């Protein structure tokens, strides 16, 4: 049995992709980058910035990523938590899962401060035992630090605790911390693709959790 569950943001609580879309593709136009499909861009969601616009330019230069993830955040501030939905069954689940006396929590990707302002004008204050976000640590997921950190912080067991996120990232994270994961069809990954990894179940939608 599970008394901690911990979700990914983006493509696991809220659908961010259509802000996530805008701000990459500004960015890509503004360095003469075209072509660029939507799709292309939602692949690489739920990696770090820098890594997502490596697979699409090509650069690896540390200071070009640098320079594309700050010209990013920039956009992201005008344009990000505003094109940032819920999904139809994040507040019904996180509700019945509180009920039930489960700690919840999020480890992402996504900046902290980013998170907790849509969080804000959302979900109930304050819903969420913890959360970790891109900025809390120095290596990103797959990378268990984040993860790890969490249950450290919550002084959890891991054999109690659930990860529950939509990408092979996540399915490869909860791995790496030896923890229990439920895959959630809501991002690009598909059910075929999760099989490469270890996994309790694959749900097509949060509610499913239940």
């Amino acid at each position: 049995k599970y008394t901690v569950y911990l979700f990914d943001f983006d493509y696991t609580l809220a659908d961010s992709s259509r802000g996530i879309v805008t701000c990459f593709r500004s960015v890509l136009e503004r360095h003469g980058y075209t072509g660029i499909t939507d799709d292309m861009i939602k692949r690489t969601i739920g990696k770090t910035l820098e890594e997502s616009f490596s697979i699409l330019t090509g650069i690896t230069d540390a200071d070009q990523l640098e320079s594309f993830r700050q010209e990013y955040s920039k956009e992201a501030d005008i344009y990000m938590n505003a094109n940032t939905i819920l999904f139809p069954d994040t507040l019904p689940t996180l509700t019945h899962l509180k009920k039930q006396g489960i700690r919840i929590g999020i480890i992402s990707t996504k900046y902290r401060f980013r998170i907790l302002s849509f969080l804000r004008n959302h979900m109930p204050d304050d819903w969420f035992d913890i959360i970790i976000g891109g900025e809390d640590v120095t290596h990103h997921k797959p990378d268990p630090e984040g993860l790890l950190l969490a249950i450290d912080r919550l002084k959890a067991c891991p054999e109690e605790v659930l990860y529950i996120g939509d990408s092979t990232v996540d399915a490869g994270t909860a791995a790496a911390a030896g923890v229990s994961f439920t895959g959630v069809t809501s991002g690009m990954t598909t059910a075929q693709e999760f099989q490469a990894y270890p996994y309790d179940r694959i749900i097509s939608t949060l509610g499913q959790l239940i």
